């Protein structure tokens, strides 16, 4: 079918799209078609519903009518406020997840989280020492953890002048943020202040609103996300390189298949633990299954891949299709990017849809709420639900369409530095000599507007062919993995210089660096390189790209990349083109301010050209050859 | 003009609307007409733009298409998420205000706020003791202030199980909130969690979303707003009853007129002090003026009225009209509800539009940023700018249309208890006897959809005639004031029982209790009576009403009133009627959960009937007549 082929580049998606159509199951692509054409005011950002003097919409009329909202706000203010609330929603998604990790570490330090422990005490002591805990190297581990918990909680308070992890950024960058009024002060505070600013009759200057949007995004990348990443490593282990597999073929007909979906590994790590208990495996054996098979979706999947090597079934637009295989016996959901259509599609099969978070409630789901104090008991109950659902699987509707594709994962900054012999000096030498011309983090989602992973893969291929190493996170991980680019043998697909460095280190030309919160690892790496070299992040030959983004979280990531000095490409524009001034700020004005700007470009080859041009300009300023 | 008469009940509004028309100046009412009819999806709440798989809209179509968003979210989820973010924006408006008051008190405690002081040390010691500061009664006042600052800041952190001021609520209400999962834990935390819940693919259950909306609003009423009110009293004085005046006639042709607008008394109080310095006054007199005349707009005007008796020029929809008098020489703005049209209308005259907050930036305004460490010199500078603007006033364009109307203000709970002899017992006895049948807080804004103050005044008049005492805050203050209802002689407009009680105490039948953050005083009063009686707030003969609301802040107030057990009337629906399930929860379902619900009724006489009906039912449950 020409329509099905246009929706994705992948055979396993095509196969499930055919099956979904045969079984009369509507998908995200069908709902996207029903919502096309979309309201122009919504697309442009020129609609405001922030009070009930509205709704207001701004037209561009020669007679000057509908130029202002009822309160007098113009298109610049309305677009900038909508964009600011958009960013705040993304920052809040990461913020609340980082907050849950603080609470989990506190429960471990108090001895009130059965089955949880401090899996990386060495990293605990290092992070705590970095952030100022006294005698972190020698004091009892749970005392050090309690002091680290206090520091992280204080970043979720209202008394700091700068977040704790901001000290990683080079001095020149912290000085610039301070001069601009961009320094993030409190993770929750910046979000709340954004909501205040965007109330009627508060902030009515688009420049001020966009500056606070940058501050709010920075409070995510250097706060909520960075806390989430570093505490997740302490609690569940620091990733090291390991082999795994990707695509819908990681599901197994002869096993109980449990898909974990969402973002929080506090649940997924304990689901995986329950599946390895002897009594639970005997229950699955008694039900007729040969094994219990956990596979990942989206950022929870990314996390379990990085730390445990658990195979990833799919990214964002694969999620519905994973149920359409007929082999998903349970989906275990926590929060964020979990499409509620999955509840309805699961009900078309035997699949249990289990929610675990008080924040991730879905009408019609089976709710088994999980907290650290009860996770071990509750996750056992959830796996037994999956085994029970397995006994009702209709064997005639099972169609697992592909063989899995080998990948390598687990490239934390700790693993990267270890692969380099302990210092970044071999990486700096490679960049100075021009073997690696630069690095681009390719991050972000799928979006039904773009043929799934078409831009993600094309951009990745173009960059590695030009000797630009790619750092992959989020739903790009699955795209690079299915493309065969996440293995060391993929050096044959890179340019001569990048292939040579990859082969000498034994690593792929694309490094999987984790989930969306793990984009904080990319900030940390950039900050380490700039600090080592004595330059700003805006002087490094780096870039970031989200070719197929959709979420507020992805927009917040892009904003904190830009605000930190990383040129950032987006495949689709945010809803801001209704204001030329806001658009010009985002694409050009920010360059004058933070040393980076957004680029919007749906042609991935042209996106590669633009990212490469920035890298080459920055190499020249460093006195390097290109 | 019949169109002009249709826009306001007030003579000063009519006169300035005529003047605006003659001069070609467009107002909020003109822009409201341009935006009519509005998008039906926006009115119903059935539009979602929370990701760029959207925009999505939910329709009711024969083919069954557009029943769901691209992510699969239905109308119940989309409407409830939109309402949740709406409430979060209102809570955030109050929370950042409260946070600013903490920062100011901390600057005073550190000795780094020239011209600021602890005006009410007795209330500082009482509040600090209440919230757990050790030896608050005897320690040095600035040490006590630093420890109270720490307690308030911790409510803006992430480690509490319940906000500090929640202890005021009766135990039965705190137990209910705990069981429901509504207990507010952190002022910023609940706002941030709401923004997380409304991201695509997080909270997709409309009941869950509305319960967290209640928790977010409670974190305002018992957190951001209550902190804002109590610290404002500590820094600037606890209000006591005093006489003042209201309407555009408080402006004076022979004076430099400075209008303070927005919410923060931290700025308006120091502007007032600057205008009283002899050298500043002499500068005005050298410019030809007889004096400097400060008048208030909206909530910062409410604050200056409550504590300093400063006349109030007008409420929300009067703000543009104050400039059209041609006599406003400066507007000094901080944040919230300040319409950006004021900058362009000020540019039609000589008026200086001055912004003072890093959060309240207005393109084209004169920005003179004020912080506690520089407020004394910056406010002096601002007043000098107003005097310079006065020398540019075109006397031919001046038209101050009315004589000002007398009012009484200053009814903090401290002033109410003092007027009662020091205990709520006389008030309880009057309620028991049936002299005062109940109380309604009438709060909230104006809205161009409703003839300005027509419902605010009619509802007020209806309730006091039925022996229901009215507690007025926000822009209802100006409405009740201009109607002559805020003076003791207004007992003559009340029913026999309320008139008798009012005359015995020498108070009006409508008590001005302050700004929008000061709706926390109504919570405090309800919790005091309920705790004294040993019942829930949902057992008290009380109600709340915003007949002409517009703002997210007003919706959050209405939500925390409802979630606290106070039946709450709204003249206009929030943008939720596209979900029958969300609408039914708001109007009916909440009754079975928190003991109160929203009521939507644009006829203010029918609104009075409904509020009275709840009061009578609660009187019967107390075994009263
Ligand atoms: S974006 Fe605005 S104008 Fe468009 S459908 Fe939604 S509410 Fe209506
Ligand atoms: S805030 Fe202003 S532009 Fe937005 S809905 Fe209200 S009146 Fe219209
Ligand atoms: S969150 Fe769902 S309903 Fe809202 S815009 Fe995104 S896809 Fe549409």
């Amino acid at each position: 079918s020409k329509t099905i082929r246009s929706r994705s580049i992948w055979d396993d998606a095509h196969a499930m799209l055919e099956k979904a159509k045969a079984e009369g199951i509507s998908t995200v692509w069908d709902r996207a078609a029903e919502q096309t054409p979309a309201c122009k005011f919504g697309e442009l950002g020129t609609c405001c519903r922030n009070c009930i003097m509205g709704p207001c919409r701004i037209a561009n009329r020669k007679d000057g009518k509908m130029r202002l909202g009822v309160c007098g706000a113009d298109a610049d203010v309305i677009v900038a406020r909508n964009f600011g609330r958009f960013i705040a929603g993304g920052a809040a998604g990461h913020s609340d997840h980082g907050r849950d990790l603080i609470e989990t570490l506190e429960a471990v330090a108090e001895g009130k989280a059965p089955g949880y422990t401090i899996r990386d005490v060495a990293k605990l002591r290092r992070i705590a020492a970095e952030l100022g805990v006294a005698d972190a190297a020698t004091r009892p581990a749970h005392d050090v953890a309690a002091d680290l918990v206090t520091i992280c909680y204080n970043d979720f308070g209202s008394r700091r002048n700068a977040l704790a992890f901001l000290a990683r950024a080079p001095q020149v960058r912290r000085d610039l943020w301070q001069r601009l009024g961009m320094t993030p002060r409190g993770v929750d505070r910046e979000i709340a202040e954004m909501m205040h600013r965007t109330h009627m009759g508060c902030d009515n200057d688009h420049t001020s609103l966009l500056v606070h949007a940058a501050r709010t995004a920075l409070a995510d990348g250097w706060g909520g996300s960075m806390i989430g990443t570093e505490l997740s490593d302490i609690l569940f282990g620091t990733p090291r390189p390991r082999q795994s597999t990707v695509n819908l073929g990681v599901l197994r007909k002869d096993a109980v298949n449990i898909l974990v979906h969402g973002h929080n590994p506090v649940v997924s790590e304990m689901i995986l633990a329950a599946t390895r208990e002897p009594a639970v495996r005997q229950a699955a054996q008694d039900a007729g299954a040969a094994d219990i098979n956990v596979a990942g979706l989206c950022c929870t999947g990314n996390e379990l891949l990085m730390r445990q090597g658990i195979p990833m079934a799919g990214n964002h637009l694969m999620t519905e299709l994973a149920i359409v295989t007929g082999a998903a016996d349970a989906i275990v959901a926590d929060y964020q990017c979990i499409m509620p259509s999955l509840v309805q599609i699961a009900a078309c099969y035997h699949t249990r849809f289990v929610t675990t978070s008080p924040k991730g409630r879905f009408t019609g789901a089976t709710h088994v709420e999980v907290h650290p104090h009860n996770a071990q008991e509750r996750c056992r109950e959830i796996v037994m639900l999956a085994i029970d659902a397995y006994t009702r699987r209709d064997p005639a509707r099972v169609d697992i369409p592909s063989q899995p594709v080998s990948i390598m994962s687990g490239f934390s900054n700790e693993a990267i530095l270890e692969a380099l012999g302990g210092t970044p000096k071999p990486l700096i030498d490679a960049v100075v000599a021009g073997q690696i011309r630069g690095f681009v983090g390719i991050v972000g989602c799928n979006n039904p507007k773009i043929r799934q992973d078409s831009a993600n893969v094309t951009l990745t291929r173009e960059l590695i062919r030009r000797d630009i190493m790619v750092l992959a996170t989020g739903c790009v991980t699955t795209a690079a993995g299915k493309a065969g680019l996440l293995v060391p043998e993929a050096a044959s697909k890179a340019g001569e210089g990048l292939a040579a460095v990859c082969r000498s280190l034994g690593v792929p030309p694309v490094l999987h660096m984790g989930s969306c919160v793990d984009n904080s690892r990319i900030l940390q790496l950039c900050a380490l390189l700039a600090t080592t070299l004595g330059v700003d992040i805006s002087d490094l030959p780096v870039g970031a790209s989200s070719p197929e983004w959709y979420s507020e979280k992805a927009a917040a990531i892009a904003m904190y990349a830009v605000a930190s000095g990383i040129p950032t490409h987006l495949g689709l524009p945010p809803n801001i083109l209704g204001s030329e001034n806001v658009t010009a700020m985002a694409l050009h004005g920010l360059q004058d301010v933070v040393g980076a700007a957004f680029m919007v470009e749906p042609d991935p080859v042209k996106a590669a050209d633009m990212l490469e041009a920035h890298i080459v300009a920055r190499r020249a300023r460093l006195g390097l050859t290109s």
